[PDB]
């Protein structure tokens, strides 16, 4: 972009006396000093350019309120910006700064300051001069510690310091009582200050990917929290009565932390939570009656744990919609499962299940049932009642035959039967009118396919690898699933139709 275009637009802005000037996305390398004349400017946009400095004449724009400089190559700012006593927003993201430019600390009128994607390493104590600051985003820098003077930003509402190197938070942060969004994820925090509980207005607290070994109990004062995501830390236990005090908390994630037992605090500590994710831990037992007050608990994720049995109150979980028990040590499913009348998704992959209970047939709302990597010897006949079942994954088991009720899963689109010991498919496979995918790969004893498989008019993916299929002609089997479906139509009773 030629500079002469920029000069012409600058003249156009002068004549129009536009309170707004937008020079963004013009690959400007250097800016003309004539900018001095545009004293009427209240908004100046310069984002997505190649600027490496600003001219000191920018400080002449004493009426300027918004200055957007993001997505540049700046390393400093001219000291003349101190004249902008009306500047409310300063945007300096993706800009290759190594320190907050000193002139920024003197802009006592700022309410919004963006410094993302820069190589800033510390916030100096002069941050207190920005007493009117309500938005501070110093995300994605190399900051190792925050100054205690951060606590004088009493008007701060959102503090976004994610993807930094904070080891501890300054205890003074509690004096910022108007904070509602505190993003601290992808840091190296080792503990949280007890004064965090003074942020009584806090609704969003981002803590995942840090190194916290515990949570302060004073956090229980932050009753405005709606989501507590504590993923990827060392938390092994929660403070007693922490959960039961967060009466707005609807999403709890305690994943990838070192929990061996469920959090202490009794059934009342889950009474307001829609979703509980406790994956990748070492919990070996779900306590009896733990969800007795969890009237709105819909999603329970227990993947990658050490559950050896389900609690005997399992059937009481009427409200449950999605239950994930994958990568555990379960040897059986209690008949009580029939109480889960609202259950829609049941993930049981990577367990030690040999049989499924009769009660599996009462899961009238079950749509997805994943049973991959178990030791299943057979399917119960009641499988025929899962009329809303759409996905039935049975890969890597010891299944040998399918019950004739399998054809009653009229809503089934996915039937995964890979890595099993199947000898035949039942002829009722042909009533799966909506069957779209049928995986039969690695069935060493599947020597034939029923003619009725030709009635599955939507079947669009089928795996036959490492199946003998010896009752089918060698040329047809080598021709792939297209030729086998064609062969079963024309040699079967359904050709003339």
């Amino acid at each position: 972009s030629s500079n002469a275009e920029v000069i012409k637009e600058l003249n156009k802005c002068r004549e129009e006396n536009s309170m707004r000037l937008d020079l963004s996305k013009r690959s400007i390398h250097i800016l003309p000093s004539s900018i001095k004349e545009l004293t009427q400017l209240t908004e100046l946009y310069l984002y997505s350019n190649k600027l490496q400095s600003l001219p000191a004449e920018v400080g002449c724009l004493v009426n300027l309120m918004t200055l957007a400089l993001s997505e540049n190559s700046l390393t400093s700012l001219p000291d003349s910006l101190d004249n902008l006593k009306k500047l409310r927003m300063l945007d300096l993201r993706h800009n290759k700064l190594r320190e907050i430019p000193s002139v920024v600390y003197r802009l006592d009128s700022l309410t919004t300051l963006y410094l993302r994607f820069n190589r800033i390493t510390t916030v100096e104590k002069d941050i207190k001069n920005l007493s009117k600051l309500s938005m501070l985003s110093i995300r994605e820098n190399k900051i190792k510690q925050l100054p205690a003077e951060i606590g004088e930003l009493c008007n701060l509402i959102t503090l976004d310091v994610a993807h930094n190197q904070l080891e501890h938070l300054p205890k003074e942060i509690g004096n910022c009582t108007q904070i509602t969004n505190l993003d601290l994820q992808h840091n190296e925090l080792l503990d949280l200050p007890d004064t965090i509980g003074n942020l009584s207005s806090l609704s969003r607290l981002g803590l995942r990917y840090n190194r916290l070994s515990a949570i302060p109990r004073s956090l229980a004062k932050c009753s405005a929290l709606e989501e507590l995501n504590l993923e990827n830390n060392n938390i092994s236990t929660l403070p007693e009565s922490l959960l039961s005090s967060l009466v707005k908390l609807n999403s709890l994630t305690l994943a990838r932390n070192c929990f061996q037992l469920y959090p202490v605090g009794g059934p009342s500590q889950f009474s307001t939570i829609y979703s509980l994710n406790m994956e990748h831990n070492r919990i070996n037992k779900i306590p009896f009656g733990i969800f007795s007050r969890a009237k709105v608990l819909s999603k329970l994720n227990m993947k990658d744990n050490q559950l050896t049995s389900l609690p005997l109150d399992f059937g009481t979980w009427t409200s449950m919609v999605e239950l994930n028990l994958a990568t555990n040590q379960l040897t059986k499913i209690p008949e009580d499962v029939s109480g889960l009348v609202s259950l829609e998704v049941l993930i049981l992959s990577n367990n030690l299940l040999k049989k499924l209970p009769h009660g599996l047939g009462n899961l009238r709302k079950l749509r997805e049932l994943d049973l991959e990597e178990n030791k299943l010897e057979s399917l119960p006949n009641e499988i025929a009642y899962l009329k809303d079942l759409q996905k039935l994954v049975l890969t890597n088991n010891q299944l040998t035959t399918l019950p004739r009720g399998i054809g009653h899963l009229t809503n089934l689109t996915h039937l995964g039967l890979g890595e099993n010991l199947l000898t035949h498919l039942p002829e009722e496979i042909g009533t799966l009118e909506n069957l779209e995918e049928l995986y039969l790969n690695d069935n060493p004893n599947l020597h034939s396919l029923p003619f009725e498989l030709a009635l599955c008019s939507k079947l669009s993916i089928m795996s036959i690898e490492n199946c003998p299929l010896s009752h089918l002609p060698p040329q047809i089997v080598a021709g792939g699933p297209s030729f086998i479906i064609q062969f079963l139509k024309m040699q079967g009773p359904y050709r003339a139709m």
